[PDB]
């Protein structure tokens, strides 16, 4: 009694529905599939970007419970859940390990110069050695932009194992929440950013962090530090930041999102060699899928048990 | 009276010298200017590769102390100096923190698939995401091979910090050492190989451990796993490790020590996209060339002074 717009991440999710319900999947949806058999299912799963219309909604009965498949709920009609009684839930901060990880990842690789002194090995010039030196994190300065489920994993490790001095802006927490992960959280985004050695952005994109960091930004920063991006594209604005390398402003960057998305063939940061890529990875591990999995699979069977799930949309159902 | 055979490698060490004895520094140093300018010195530091024979010490006639720029003492007559009564002194572990970070950025790099990552987005292929999937590092098992300055540190980090079970292989050190950096010894290095995930190299070289990874370990590795090597490059016979990475015997390898050392033009390890290279730069930073040459510089002042070294070579004759 449960339909599966588009598939899960993992397949062990469509396993453990299936011990308890009666499962239909849809594999690419349209306008007209979704609602033929959504009249008599009690419960949905809906793939990030697919769209939950209030056609849709009318069309489905029995539905008492809508579940994302991540994070994304722009695309459901949540109006038509909160009156009809509907709980929906989406799927948050599954991926927190994998972009910690792939963050620390990015912020060693620029701190040895890793891309560039393999192609140096790969091409025979091996004895870049006599011009190149790496740089050592213990006692460097860290700056963290959004000290949410990402910046405070970051800022903890870097901190403690890494031996970092961890600078953390961000206005929506409680003071001591930085002191948690042995982090110093600041109230001037300017001290941030000319005491910082690398700079590393996880906030929430807001209408006032789009575009937060633009060449006003970059200027204050040392010619020396870093720029990782791990968050979202239109944080960063990407001409600001061509310039920043192009100038110097900063000594190089790491970007794993970008704007537009996807980046074009012929994107101008591909040119530098100071400048690192990913094609939007950072929280696509096999485990962080698994879990995504579960969580969306399980509080399924949560609301169809009368169990309050954690990750209600529209509390005023309960 | 001290000769400096070569620039020690931070100017502070220089320094701390002339605080105390006469310094000549020699910046391109010949055999001929050794011999000119050694006869009425009373401490020499020599800057690897730069070779003292038993001509150069023999025209020494004050010579009590003989320093090495690190650990390597090939270029040293020390059988020359033993018998002179001479000290000599070598410079190790003063860059633990270096190579710690740089086997740090490797084992990431890999789990990440960076370099390859870099590539494909670089020359268009962002779709490389729908085909290509990262590792995540928490819950995997990390093997480290020598528990000791190095081996110790990377445990430390990746127990706690990165979240992983961490493996030790150390026949000669004691069996509480590995709890302290929350790891595991164990006796049997079949075990490490078999359970392991990651493999991280970091023994001394010695004809024990003088390629110990051969055809016969790789087999034993899980074809997801992984090789690093930070420590030296006999203890990888190269010739099985292109074979275990062409064959799929191992998932991937990380490279900063070579054998022969300097690589060729036409390595065959640099056609996998799956394996990475460093030249030789792990334990080069700022910060550890700064310690090697205070270390360098102070026991020069030690045996000056009566007092013992710590890094004597030749302990017969103290
Ligand atoms: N991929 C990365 O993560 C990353 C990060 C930082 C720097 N880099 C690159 O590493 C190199 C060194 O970094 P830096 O900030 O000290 O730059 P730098 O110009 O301040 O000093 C680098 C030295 O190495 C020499 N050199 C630099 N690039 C070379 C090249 N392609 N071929 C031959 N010789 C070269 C230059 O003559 C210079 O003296 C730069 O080319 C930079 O683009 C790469
Ligand atoms: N590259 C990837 O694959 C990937 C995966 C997941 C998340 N992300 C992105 O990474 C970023 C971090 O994720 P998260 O789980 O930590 O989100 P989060 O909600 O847990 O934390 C975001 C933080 O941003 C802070 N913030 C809000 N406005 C700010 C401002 N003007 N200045 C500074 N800080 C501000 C908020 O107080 C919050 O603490 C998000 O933008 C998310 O979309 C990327
Ligand atoms: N740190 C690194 O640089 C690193 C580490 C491991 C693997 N890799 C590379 O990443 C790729 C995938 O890793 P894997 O161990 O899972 O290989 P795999 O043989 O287990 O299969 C990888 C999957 O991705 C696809 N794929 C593999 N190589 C591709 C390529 N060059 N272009 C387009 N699609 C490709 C295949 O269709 C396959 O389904 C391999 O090419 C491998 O050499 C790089
Ligand atoms: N730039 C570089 O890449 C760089 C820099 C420094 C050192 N190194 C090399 O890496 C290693 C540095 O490690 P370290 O500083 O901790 O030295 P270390 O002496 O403190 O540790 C070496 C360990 O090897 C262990 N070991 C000896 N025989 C073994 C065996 N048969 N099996 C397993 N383990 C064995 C010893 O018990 C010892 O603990 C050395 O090989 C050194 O030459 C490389």
């Amino acid at each position: 009694k449960v339909l599966l717009i588009g598939k899960m991440y993992d397949e062990i999710g469509e396993k453990l529905l299936a011990e308890y319900t009666n499962v239909e999947i849809i594999k690419e949806p349209k306008q007209h599939q979704i609602h033929e058999a959504i009249q008599d299912v009690s419960g949905v799963f809906v793939r990030y970007p697919t769209k939950l219309d209030a056609q849709a909604i009318g069309l489905a009965k029995n539905l008492k419970v809508i579940s994302t498949s991540g994070f994304g709920t722009d695309a459901i009609d949540i109006a038509a859940a909160t009156k009809r009684g509907i709980v929906v839930v989406n799927n948050p901060g599954l991926s927190t390990t994998a972009v910690t990880e792939h963050t620390l990842s990015m912020i060693l690789a620029l701190a040895k110069k890793l891309t560039f002194l393999n192609q140096c090995v790969k091409a025979g010039n091996y004895l870049i050695r006599n011009q190149v030196q790496p740089i050592q994190l213990e006692g460097k300065t860290l700056g963290i932009v959004g000290l949410g489920r990402i910046g405070s994993a970051v800022a903890k490790i870097c901190s403690t194992a890494l031996q970092m001095r961890v600078l953390a802006y961000d206005p929506y927490v409680p003071s001591g929440k930085a002191d948690t992960v042995r982090a110093t959280l600041v109230q001037d985004l300017d001290y941030l950013l000319t005491e910082s050695d690398f700079v590393s952005l996880h906030p929430e994109l807001t209408d006032e962090t789009c575009e937060m960091f633009d060449l006003e930004a970059f200027k204050k920063m040392k010619p020396s530090a870093f720029l990782i991006n791990t968050s979202r594209g239109k944080v960063v604005r990407q001409p600001d930041l061509v310039t920043a390398i192009r100038e110097k402003l900063i000594a190089g960057a790491a970007i794993d999102v970008f704007e537009p998305e996807p980046p074009a063939i012929n994107n101008p940061l591909y040119e530098f060699d100071n400048v690192i890529f990913s094609p939007h990875l950072a929280g696509v591990t096999p485990e962080a899928g698994m879990a995504a999995a579960l969580s969306a699979a399980n509080q399924i069977l949560q609301v169809l048990q009368g169990e309050k799930p954690p990750y209600i949309i529209n509390p005023k159902v309960w």
